[PDB]
């Protein structure tokens, strides 16, 4: 999985993900409108405040989102983290206990500004439960992002919980996030700039065509190279205008680190693949989303009727 | 600039490519109608045999393609071929003589099958000129393609004309194509299947993710590298059935290796990047295409109306 | 620089280090003889227990190891640690106050397992002071092995004071040893094992040469990518029987990952470069080394006449 | 294989290799003495008029090098070429014949200048006849060189006898010269200056050590990675002065690319490594070696005693 943010020129924020994975789980669009009934496993029950859209898998009336976006522009997504994440055998005394998987409707009913989550947070402890004891509980990450800023939220065996600002806009999987961050500096030898001709003791040794400067740019699905190269993608790619634009330089940069089908088998001997791209933008309350057997762009829209209804909205 | 083929289950061609450039040149999608006006600088003019799609520009009447297709299913794409390209000073007796960009229209007007061309190119030379004295002449080489193969045409100063197979189905640009096939076998050790968890002197060392036998793929926009990774893909994607998996299909790899605007620039101070990717299904007759600043996919077909209509129709 | 250590069949250990560095520093081979004054800082003034040989500078009668290697069998060699290495500000009371210079000769004097090390570091702690004000403090960290284990000491802003067990048998530069240690994971697509001909869609792909299975170890001089070379050599270079098969098994992996004079140069303006190299065989009590301006392997040994000199010997 | 040379200050030739192998075959150091029988294939027999040094095998009596040094300073290593090299059936009417094993005796016995050679050369034929039938002929291409300049000896079934100037002073495996040359451009991205800090986005990105300018430097053994490491080092080491920090140079940059054993296993399950380096230092006759099993430099010179001795001196 990658996951990816960024803003143009007026504030508006762009922010989604690839889905990386070995099958499809039938996931689909959801919209989950205003007032919908929220029920907790450790806090009181509730009702949705705001409406989100994101994909994922209803459970009993329950939208289980993979990644959910809210109508104020705030959204988050939770992408593998194997090896590593580990939540807590049960609620704890004093936290704001949430199971694992109601992290993504906690953080987009309750707040606007990551500011506001990152405080919270600070009195959160994620229980390993899942919503019943038919299901498996998802070995997670997640990117939170709205238009000022991204955090990071990682529970691990190794750290425990972490929260870290995350400036370069990116997430892929395993290892943690710090690892990650200090494996950039060994890629400070990339850059934008082609060479130019050289005399290596008088042989002429001249670029053939352009991209030189990125010499040693990984382009294998490895999660620690693809975080390289798409952090190196998206602090270089210019900020550009509108709607399309900006929607545009989001899938130009998720579909070049996408994991492309046949060109990765796990361990088990299945294809591990990007199933999907989607990007949501504030701006519009638009959901974009493709498909690895379908490339056309379709769109879902938080808006006056969705926004009101009075049961989920799902598309398939 | 990235070309890419291949076929589904059934024969039915998928090819097109990434145009890479760090400059505006106009282009739009063309299609060229049967018994069209076809001026050739070294032949006799003569009238379009076939409809054509592709994008271009024109240039007083004549569709100046960078890529073209025809309803046949043949089609043909020019890429950037720098320090290499080189066509002869003027038209020599004996010959099929064209003009470099005159070969778009030759193949694909005058051929179905790749096999046909191949033969015809045996006498043909390339010339050194332009479509007019404002323009200058493009070093460009060729993929040719139909549903049974993919030919490569290079004319350079180092090793005049070649034709090449190319059942990898991919071109990028330079050096030239045999130097490409050559360092393919320098990756060798590229496996789609993960490596396992494995004990150095007793440290368990395992992957922490999927992805780690393609160690050492590259993911830079050099040509060879993306020669390199395009190649892998292409022939390591499963085949798929139907038409939208096989449009879909050849964008994920396409994206892959595009050029990502900001990461690349030129001596000159500009950015360069995939400006568009198109798709000719020869199924359907259809020319899907998107573009840097718009991801929609958008499709022109040639048609009953497009085939036979008295213009070119521009978009 | 690199550190590294392996044994033959027999639990003989050889164990040493590269020196890379950007400037000379005048260090020449040292013994330090039995009964030897020993000044500490925060410790009662003693004399040396055993004798030892390495690397390192005089400083007024007090012998500076870069490397030191005990009687017994037991070494220590330090190494860059920039960007990391943090020691304390003073002494701390109920702790063990070593100044981070001062860890060369503790370990050496006062241990033959490292086993007993890895406990009395429990109760250790690294000051930030040097040996006078002529010198500044380097920022270090540490190997340490006899012929059963090694061990890695960093103390960071980071972490801490952290003391790993270090399988692999090498140590480089920064970052910290688990962020390294979590880097082979990345590099687990590596195989010795050269890959074979393959059929990329009926294009006959084959190796040209030996080699293949390791696509994408890195060849540079990041300390990253030297310690995953490091790391892959020493876990698969066989056992080799021997005081010269093994001393050259020794060199061979450490000249490979050597830094090359010219092919790095640092933000002030001046050549990185490994400036020797060294090898301790505990079974001949041996030091051997060359410099990159002097291949010829030098030998130096503990023996009854320089254990048990009256005062520093020189070379 | 990797094949080495360059000068010092004042033109003193420092040119040897690394032998990479997955067998034994035997080899030794051999002095040939002036005046020493030197039978021929497809030429008159004759006797040897330079003293030569270098290492190989004696059979019956001939004395058959792996690389050829004479007593003025011109010399001749042969490096594997597999999948390329093709010699001529039989003679051909015309040409200097030469069986392939004989171009060693041939260079080193009749040329003092690389330029007299390579004029020679235009009307050589080599010949697919190995000395006696219990050998094969080995594929082999060379590396020629004295004091002012080298060439590259190549005969291939794609492309006939080829000579190239080598003005990066290297050589290994296969592909063919050019082939590397051409690939050099795609390393252009190369710099042995340090990266410094960056901000991306506002994070600060920083080294951890240096070496980062060399970031994509390939550091495994095929043949085309060594290519580029062993050119990359040659060009940028510095010029050095005296006998021993220019074989302390050769020795740094030959044992950095050398094949680590282990690191490669072969398609018959055999470690192929470097099994010796050596280099020979025009200025004193010398050849200095060292083995896999033992890194002592050994040295042998002709010397008014070898060079006027009546049979072969073996070592
Ligand atoms: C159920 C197993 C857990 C196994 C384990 O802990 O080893 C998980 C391993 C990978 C996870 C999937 C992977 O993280 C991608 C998706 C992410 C999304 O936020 C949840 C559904 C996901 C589709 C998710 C569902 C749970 C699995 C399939
Ligand atoms: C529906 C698929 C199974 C598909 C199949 O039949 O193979 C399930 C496989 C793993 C489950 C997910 C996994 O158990 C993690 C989450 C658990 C949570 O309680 C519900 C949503 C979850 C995100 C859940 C949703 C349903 C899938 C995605
Ligand atoms: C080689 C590295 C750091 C230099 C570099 O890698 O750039 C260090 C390893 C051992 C250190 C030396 C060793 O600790 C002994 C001396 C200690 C003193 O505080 C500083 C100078 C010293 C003489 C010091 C200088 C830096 C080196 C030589």
């Amino acid at each position: 999985c990658t996951g990816l943010r960024f803003t143009d020129d007026q504030g508006n924020l762009y922010f989604g993900r690839n889905l990386d994975v070995g099958q499809d789980y039938g996931e689909g669009v959801i919209i989950t409108p205003r007032n919908y009934p929220l029920p907790y496993k450790f806090l009181d029950n509730t009702t949705t405040k705001k409406a989100v859209i994101g994909m994922g898998i209803v459970v009993d009336g329950y939208p289980s989102y993979f990644d959910c976006f809210n109508e104020d522009g705030l959204g988050i997504a939770g992408l593998n983290f194997p090896h590593f994440a580990k939540f807590s055998d049960g609620p704890i005394d004093g936290k704001i206990n949430l199971a694992s998987y109601e992290i993504m409707l906690w953080v987009t009913q309750n707040f606007t500004k990551v500011s506001d989550v990152k405080e919270a947070l600070k009195n959160v402890n994620l229980v390993n439960e899942a919503i019943n004891s038919s299901f498996a509980v998802a070995p997670l990450h997640w990117i939170i992002s709205d238009k000022d800023e991204a955090i990071i939220v990682e529970v691990s065996k190794q750290y425990g919980m972490k929260v870290f600002d995350d400036k370069l806009g990116v997430l892929t999987n395993s290892p943690d996030f710090n690892w990650h961050l200090t494996n950039l500096g060994n890629y400070t030898g990339l850059d934008p700039h082609d060479a130019t001709a050289q005399s290596w003791n008088g042989q002429k040794v001249a670029p053939w065509g352009v991209g030189t400067g990125s010499l040693g740019l990984p382009g294998d699905s490895i999660p620690a190279d693809r975080f390289v190269k798409a952090a190196y993608l998206n602090v270089n790619y210019p900020t550009v205008k509108g709607e399309k634009a900006n929607v545009a330089k989001f899938f130009n940069i998720l579909k070049s680190v996408a994991m492309i089908k046949g060109s990765v088998v796990n361990k088990l001997g299945s294809d591990e693949y990007t199933v999907y791209t989607a990007c949501y933008s504030a701006a519009t309350k638009t959901y974009y989303c493709n498909f690895e057997n379908d490339f056309e762009l379709k769109t879902y829209k938080l808006d006056d009727e969705t926004m009101n209804a009075d049961k989920l909205i799902t598309y398939h």
